[PDB]
């Protein structure tokens, strides 16, 4: 009855430790071995039309059941064969779930299910587990990838997504993409939304031993993540909770918006929280060149990729709906002492490409047989779960300035070349700190801050923070800028970082294409 | 204590039409005077630091008074002295309000009082109406400039003009301006928001004696408007009931959108009850080369620039509030016949030019001697009063196309060129013509409408269409697009009208400016 019927063998987190430490010892497995022919040259329409079956699910068996689980089929980009166990948790005794055609439906897949028969190897390429009131519609929890996984919260809607692991995703060498390769399931038990999943990182460089406590809340998913990694070889780029998102078109340098999406974006900051106390918020970037940042600290209390416009109107996106799509808030849950957030924003053109990854890299290089273990918590959740106790950056804009507010010239553009800088706080005693004074403190790499501005905002009950940059160099250079408010001395808002790319001189002026001619009436 | 204090005279409606069609008998009275010296050179500090004294209001002395009103002084671009007049309605008897310097606090104005001392001839540059609870402060009317005028829903925020009168707008000659030289203002009953203001207008071209019954509402103002026009000369374009806005940035070709605002316009669309009863949407453009339209009709039932984005997070304007500016509607009182509706469109860089201008333009050419009398009603408020009780466009979005929606190619750009169109659509009978099925009909002046989608749009209950325009020619020809829905024969929306302007045939292709290098790492 039960689908896990395989050779029973004794499991828990310690015999996985040991898995890894002791795979580590050996020689990489190495790239998988084809998939027979009949999944090697699906269609997607073919792949699409295979359904597990819900009938066969991994905790069909278990009654008053909040949560359940399905498995998808190997084929297309999913090459590496997972193995899937469930584990009774009472008796510490894991059975292996085996591939086996009768799992699923193949409807109008024109797949050779013969040749399917015997492979008991073939794995499955992830799994999804469902929540009531639906346990076999709309999935919250989708590990499906490499080491990649995502999750929803009340919304249901999937955006950004996190993995167990990245290495070298900026070097001289191209980037290595570790594979969970096995899932051990804790049996659900009857009432709870709690699930635990085991899962083993297998790569080139490096293995590693996962523990997955995931509570399917109602207003979110929270993970609990500890993991135990193997280093094989010397590692340049180690990446700890990494982060997957994509940012296209925001309100800040708006160069890719030809749309009829006012933005397009799965994320639109970076939030970090650091050792020392101090909030940052990085808006993400679509640079026309690839950028890799490094934000220094030691003992990080928390950073994420946050989607913080929950606002449709301005997306305007009903197949994809990025206003639903959640942020993702990692809280390191051991010291992690010292090293960088690295966050790397790649050039993109549209939505297809997840241009943003962020992750944390220790300061300390990676070598041969080096151990590691790291404890987080992950919120998948619209709103993160802290957030700076004092004003907070609501939105970053960006455009010319050169000009009075109100009184953007109409007839001629603008006598000087600038650059507008519009950032809107909300938050903690702006309103009693008002009265008082509100100095920005701006800092720049480059450049003149002109024409500041506080402004009150009636709509959010906030202050807008507005400069002109006036460039000082023929640089093309990055300008790293950094803001915050002061008020008698103390800061009242969290920091603002942003990262500007001036245009090539020759392009820091307007060019007036306008015709005023008697060459275009129409009759109707 | 009243201010008026000229001499007795006879005045009511008739005698009005009397001095317009005596004065169009004679020469035109010419361009202004110069105005006094001190007057002539001022810095508009010193202009802005002239205050009618609210104490001299009009109707200072009517008890219960709802309703107000003050005097701007000449200067600046006020050049032409209009003259004022109280009415008492009871005995049609009218005394001249002579400017006199007490009317006013010069403040820090650095003006020579003693050279406006003898000055009864220098009149007023216009008139502003306040009503309770602030009669003194927030105005609600305000008729200055030339022919033109503004009013104000509850709101309070002044946004696009109407005039009196326009000549030659768009022609082989300069455009003429002509003047409201004298206001008669029936004196407010105690308790009433109905004030009546009768006006003299006066041009090279051509004479008027017009009458204004403004009835300021809870939540508008309604302006009963009766004219009587005496051709001087041969008029090339004669423009009735005219409308001044602008519109530079909205959903539309976003070619003039580099601000932090997502949108900058005092409307958005051109909106036409035809006297057929079809109902029209033209949204308006910001073309780069200059555009005039003239919809044919006959005895047009209405038409506005109406401005129906009322989101503050759509604009981020916190000095001239774009979304509180009203819709201006005009309502043909009698039966119009035969002409024009104008729509003059002229290109944009900023805020500061007004680049729309919409009137009525009667079929018969204008001669010398020609006698006019138009009735229409103006309703200044967000919503029209009036709108087609089919389905409505809510907004008319185009960017690229060439690609599946929410699949836009993030490591290229598109392999072939087309321009997107989505239009949404948030009317009547549409959830119940959705399974007869809805057809949507485009015509196209060029090109072709190829992927033509209609989609479900849950946060509006509406319909979007969406269609891929795909050239036919090399032609950079204005193209006239027409879009009606279709259900079972039977039209079920308003018809969108659009104009769009096909780029260079060099430029319907895209730049791949992207690099991809290790030369931009960054340490914090
Ligand atoms: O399930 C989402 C995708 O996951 C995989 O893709 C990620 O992992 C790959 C490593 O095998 C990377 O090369 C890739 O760039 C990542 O997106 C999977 O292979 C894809 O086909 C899935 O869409």
């Amino acid at each position: 009855s039960d689908i896990a019927d395989g050779q029973t063998q004794r499991f828990d987190f310690s015999i996985l430790q040991s898995m890894a430490h002791d795979l580590a010892q050996t020689a990489w497995r190495g790239a998988p071995r084809p998939l027979p022919d009949t999944l090697a040259t699906m269609t997607p329409q073919a792949y699409n039309s295979i359904q597990y079956d819900a009938e066969k699910s991994l905790w069909h068996n278990v009654e008053n059941r909040q949560l359940d689980a399905q498995f998808f089929h190997m084929g297309m980009g999913f090459r590496r064969r997972v193995r899937m166990f469930s584990v009774d948790p009472a008796t510490h005794l894991a059975r292996e779930i085996h591939f086996r055609p009768e799992l699923f439906k193949y409807n109008d897949a024109g797949v050779d299910t013969k040749q399917l028969e015997g492979q008991s190897d073939l794995g499955f390429a992830g799994f999804r587990v469902f929540k009531a009131p639906e346990l076999a519609r709309r999935d919250v929890v989708s590990f499906l990838g490499a080491s990649y996984f995502r999750a929803v919260d009340d919304t249901y809607q999937y955006g950004l997504s996190a993995r167990g692991l990245a290495i070298d995703t900026y070097t001289d060498s191209k980037e290595e993409f570790p594979d969970f390769t096995a899932f051990w399931f804790d049996t659900v038990k009857p009432g709870a939304t709690t699930f635990t999943v085991y899962a083993l990182l297998d790569s080139a460089s490096i293995t590693g031993a996962y523990k997955f406590t995931i509570h399917c809340e109602k207003s979110q998913v929270i993970m609990d993540v500890e993991n135990h990694l193997y280093a094989r070889k010397d590692i340049k780029q180690l990446g700890i909770a990494p982060m997957t998102s994509m940012f296209s078109c925001g309100t800040n340098e708006r160069r890719m918006c030809d749309t009829i999406h006012p933005q397009i974006h799965d994320s639109d900051r970076l939030s970090m929280w650091r050792g020392n106390g101090e909030w940052i918020c990085r808006p993400l970037n679509n640079p026309q060149k690839l950028q890799f940042n490094a934000y220094t600290d030691n003992n990080p209390k928390g950073f994420g990729l946050l989607q913080l416009d929950r606002d449709f109107s301005h997306y305007q996106d009903i197949m994809g709906w990025y206003n639903k799509r959640p942020s993702l808030w990692v809280e390191p849950r051991n010291k992690w002492g010292k090293g960088t957030i690295g966050l790397m924003e790649i050039p993109t053109t549209g939505e297809t490409l997840n241009n943003i990854v962020c992750f944390w890299q220790p300061e300390k290089a990676v070598k041969a047989g080096d151990e590691f273990a790291f404890q987080y918590r992950l919120y998948w959740s619209a709103q993160p779960p802290v957030h700076c106790p004092l004003a907070r950056v609501m939105a970053t804009r960006t455009g010319m300035g050169g000009f009075s507010e109100g009184w953007a010239p109409g007839e001629h553009y603008p006598e000087k070349w600038a650059r507008r800088f519009a950032v809107d706080f909300v938050g903690g005693d702006l309103k009693a700190a008002a009265p008082k004074g509100i100095e920005p403190v701006i800092t720049l790499s480059s450049g003149e801050a002109k024409q500041i501005e506080i402004l009150y905002i009636e709509p959010i009950d906030g202050y807008r923070i507005q400069f002109d940059w006036y460039p000082t160099s023929d640089s093309t250079d990055p300008v790293d800028m950094r803001m915050y408010l002061r008020c008698q001395g103390d800061a009242i808002s969290e920091t603002w970082l942003y990262q500007y790319f001036p245009p090539a001189p020759d392009k820091r002026q307007y060019v007036d294409d306008r015709v005023m001619s008697l060459e275009h009436h129409h009759h109707h």
